[PDB]
């Protein structure tokens, strides 16, 4: 008895700290995640945070688990070509999805419709059934052929989110910034920021 | 006997921070400056920085002079409506420019060319003379709008650079974040990272 | 405990009672409003209506709360340039926005991202949070200029409702003119027409 | 010896007041009208205002000539089929028409060029001889498919005229409202608004 | 009993001159002048040829008319917010208008519809009721966003006309170049040149 | 031992004296010129500023050098179909080549891509190059057809500088204006000003 | 044993005429018919050339074979409502088809998609299967809205072929100029002109 | 004292006919014309209805004067390169000009403003005056090249009239076919049908 | 009896022998040539490989003629503005044909449909008739105006065949270099590569 | 102490030659280069010219060290996934590169922004820097796909080399083809043809 289903996606752009914190607030608000992690996305999370996520799909799902303490069947993690996931469905597909951090190249593959491998295909089907799509963009700069990706992307529906954090306080911190976009991605979900958990 | 003339431009949209440490790096670098501050940047510089600019342009002049310990003309503030300076002309204005941070609306003036403050009118200036115009926008997420905007200006050689630090570390600090986004400035400028003084 | 938050702003277009209706049946529906009024809002209220708006934030806010009879906090008033307000962030800001009436100039401001007052602003805000943004456009003729603005931004999801009302009965009456519009902006915003009062 | 020929069609959009009130201040003006009123044109003057056109051309021409009180031949109403009418022909067709007020599928078929009765076909013959075609919409919101048909006409000359009546007055009536829109027209026809003469 | 009204706007683009002359043809040819100047407009004036245009409009209104030696009511001055004005609305304004010379901040707001001033409203009207507006740009090199403002206008019937003399003569002396221009302006506006006095 | 070569051609489009001030300064700057003259460049020339150049190319060459007092092979003309000349190819032309002034037919010719005289092929292989290409149009005013054409080179990276001169002075002489718009040419180059030789 | 099947419409644009050669030159072809007529198209057969097709399908087949003494089978007309004939699926439906004349109400429908009636749905077949579809129309001038039309038909490769003969000739027939057009179309169908036979 | 100017081009399409007619109506309607033939457009003359016009501008404006017995003035021929004349310069050039016929190869010079012979100069300068520029095409089929050609100059203004007579009576002569295109010309300049003379 | 007429078209642009065996191979394919050449066509074949072309078409068929040894009529050579050819008209062009090597300027006409010699002509009948044009450009780089006029020919259908070959071999000669594009060219006009002859 | 670093990338086109000479004379001009090469860029070298590329990245670096006689690190090979690389970042890649030659697919990709290996990351790391890249494309026909891919790039500055020598000499050998596309590199990058060396 979750409050909803999500698809999160992490790739290589170096945000692995943001995705991070998002399955911590996620899990806290009690919604079940399908977790997608690309080849880059997985080094990403060893070099940025420690996180070593092994490629098994089983054990994937039960690491995090037991990392983040989550209930039965609350994270499954799936593979990079498991064509028979439910992200893959429309039928069974979350009508939200989240790419956290998402490369440009990525977000390109998803502008042109590719579908080479998990995540691409998933976020073809969110954006063919009309669902939210969350694009946690992380590059600078942007050339030219990337804002046409995004806009074209923006134009049909999909929320294109640069990981752009505002400072907004006196004294900042790393954990203030990563907030700062995590909470956006909660208020763009519909999900309450006040469940979100102390760092300490 | 400066190595160039830069035109710095700040608004209001909560990276003042970044801006602080350009000028630095800038001062450092031995270029001379321009610098122009919106209303909004002002009193961010006020809120996020404690750094309290007085609005009139010559103690203005002679503040950040102080501050940054730079050399006799290094460093310049211009008004908002003082329409007389050298960024206002083709003939005298420098011919990179910087808006760091850059609020979408200033960033949607320059895009149509409003020109309606010594900010829109300097940038309108570079742009026309086909020189360096550096946008480092803050703001998340992009709507379709202002992605249009970003793209019109890209396709005309602007370069937008969203303030989207990457986390190349294993313990982040919010000096890394700053100095990613401001070495890369300084990289597009064609300005040696070597030159970026200690934090401490 | 009201049922929802709407943010309303008035321009000058001379379609003033239109906003007053409006006003008045959102109150009736117990939704909380944030109110918006432009310069030529205020005396386009004044002239057309005799309804004279205080320019002190506060003051309006006691003075629309007195008129309509209104619950604590149920109407705040916030000021062309108060860039504090919860209307100016994506976390704080309503996600329902009507402009009525609304002037091309602000349309064109709104549809371009200029964002130099608060309704521009505002309206930026509920466009980037793909929020509900009606505007309740009263001009004729449309040059080809506005409906390329307002083709622009239906395009992107705005509500470009003008202020066309149709002529359903055998003896018309301003009221049911100013109805119209109005149980047509309900419709949008998901309230029940049964809720508006009598005018008597 | 009259000032001018004008064609004038009618639809049904819910403004059989506005075609009304057009008729009398041309006639009065001493202009020369050829009439189509569509199907639906011809149940919204009966429903909104109690005029009971006859469907035979030439009784409905004598009709509203003993209505209006109109001269010999200053009134001719042709019928929805009858592709023999000066108005269908570049050689015999007035110079200025006007659809009062004007559907949004009207509006689409003389957009994309349908001409399927002759109300169109008479729209299709002043766009191609070049001269003025006025249409006073009538409908709201105005969706993206309809704005895009606009802005094609109107890039194309024909003047886009919703009927959006503004509110000029401190007691504003039902005939200002309709007279606003009226001048308007009279205004883009050329005619002086000093003949229009009094409701009472 | 003038022969026309014109609506004459002055910006800042370093060509004063070239509005000077034209207001003393037009006085010559007998119309009847509005006229706007923006502040910018106001200072270009004194500084390139020494004309102090007092800020107050009825003040400024005397002192044109004594300066041309024009006839009562022959020229009204009218301030940069006065919305009152006869040139804000489509029932007043002149059909004829010229911005001379014209900035390309101006000509960018009056491209994308801003009316932020009563240049810009005026100009805005004149292009609604499908008038003639016609815009001296004065600046050079053109930016690509400024042909792409220019292109748009150009389009919607708007006629741009850089400050660009020809040197048609053998000794070439500031006042051909001029008249060049101006004698353009009037033939635009279906004037005759043969009513252009002399300058000594 | 120049300090470089730039491609410089002239057109008809009665700007002579631009083009004849140009040469000057470039020569006194010290640079290598290869001049182009179409047919209505040389009877232009002749007309507006009494400089009759022999159609002959040698004879040309040594006209303008002693003209200008130029060093031995500073100096080159070329003739409107020697398509074996240096300004031909890629190898060989200068990687700086302006117009002035230029006619909008020549201005069309090259936006197209036609190459039907050396000028014109001159241009094309200066913009397959990436180099750099003024084009100093000189007409007035600029219908839709030809903003089109400059909005398309602009885009390409041409610059579009209309001989627009401002009026910087108290009493402007035609001298002022001519070195206006030859500074900025200048300017684009990357040549000094200060090199630039007294008029008497 | 025909050489092929053509489908052959007829519409109202006053050229009757040359549909009733082409029909003459396809039967001595040897080709096979499927002749579809508008009620326009009828109606002008009989004003412009006198003959009344019978509004019944099976006697107008019979007519038109025994006025043109065609084999069995070698004519058969069909009804603008009767949707069971060949040529209004993919399966059965000539690979060829031409409306001659061709009005531009009938090319807008083409254009859009509209198949409102035989004809119509017959043209988008023929476009579906990747058919030749000749369009000869007959209308002048050729407002910009059809022209847009006529774009799209062309560049998704539709033959436009305004029925505009040429005067080859020193005393030129009206059988010269019908003959131009309809060898024209033989000519893009691949058949012979030496197969046309003699008018006397 | 003449009722108009009218610049008159012939180019060679196969339409010489229309070409001669029109002198002959014009003539009598009272006008005065400046006539361009091209190199083509003299060659059709002569082969199609046996008009041999001098090449000599002089003595062809005198054959043309005895041919149609003009009167003193009223017809003057330029030649393909007179660059002098009044039809190259906004400030002596008719309003109106008609190119009869016109070649598919004209018109597209005309499209890009290429302005490579007199022809395509003069109406390059109608199209910059914003005066009346009609092309009556002759050719068939129109590619999409072409279509896209006229597509353009429609859009600006230009009105395109194929020679693609209607046959609207019973037994069509070649004298009725080229009067249907003459007085639909006569129709767009504004000129009576009924001044059009006897063929006999 | 020749298996097929083909229209050959040869401009400079340094690629004479691909031209020179093309007419080899299609000799002995048996078609029959009709051959055009530019004048900068017949100066590259002489430079590049010593084929001398008398500009008399009559000699320079028959030199061709002999050169190639082809039958009676097999080879007929055009000249620059004959434009009695049968290539000029719809009628008796042939339907495929090949310009190699081609300019980027004669490319450019073609695209815009100029028409100002007989190649261009050609093409632009090829183009109508919906028949083959395969264009071998020989140009580099390409710049970007080039690409569009490329891009807009071949979603016309025109074949863009750049003179690119590839190295298949392990030591490549000139002959398989120039046959690598000669037998694309046949490939694409549908004859056997089998006829090609040998080199020797 | 090298003169300047480059981006080598060599892919599967059937141009392995133009590669090899390439690197030849930038080891001649003493830049240091780093070498990418695909799968099908591998296999190429070997087929077309003998050279078997080790597919060990240090192997491979130390065989063209060998081969081409260059100093300690002036050649270095990354992998095909090796993303650590420097040419995979901002801050450490090369402001040029060369993809010679470059496959469509690879073109395609690296136009949409796909990043699926190394050579498309480090060019989409050149354009978001606003670098110098310059793809050889060896391919024919283009599409018109391709056509719109090479556009794209070209718009955003990306140089479009076709393979495409030209013939300049009398008898032309396969090294003066291989040197005139490689001459053509060095102009654009801006070295010397002086430096290269001699084939024998």
């Amino acid at each position: 008895d979750f409050n909803g289903k999500i698809t999160l996606a992490i790739t290589g752009a170096s945000g692995a700290s943001y995705a991070m914190r998002l399955i911590e607030c996620l899990i806290a608000a009690n919604y079940q995640l399908y977790i997608l992690c690309s080849s880059a996305g997985r080094i990403s999370l060893d070099t940025e945070v420690g996180v070593k996520i092994p490629s098994s799909p089983d054990a994937a799902s039960k690491f995090l688990t037991e990392k983040y303490q989550a209930k039965d069947q609350q994270i499954t993690v799936f593979g990079k070509e498991q064509w028979f996931s439910p992200v893959a469905s429309g039928s069974s597909a979350p009508k939200q999805m989240v790419v956290c951090p998402c490369s440009t190249g990525t977000m390109a593959a998803i502008c042109h419709g590719m579908s080479d491998n998990l995540i691409e295909r998933a976020a073809d089907v969110v954006i063919k059934e009309r669902g939210q799509l969350i694009l946690m963009v992380r590059e600078t700069p942007f050339s030219t052929l990337h804002l046409q990706n995004m806009l074209s992307l923006s134009q049909q529906g999909v929320t294109i989110m640069p990981a752009s954090p505002g400072f907004y306080h006196k004294v900042e911190t790393i954990e203030d910034l990563i907030d700062f976009m995590v909470g956006r991605v909660l208020d763009h979900l519909g999900i309450e920021q006040d469940i979100m958990p102390r760092w300490g």
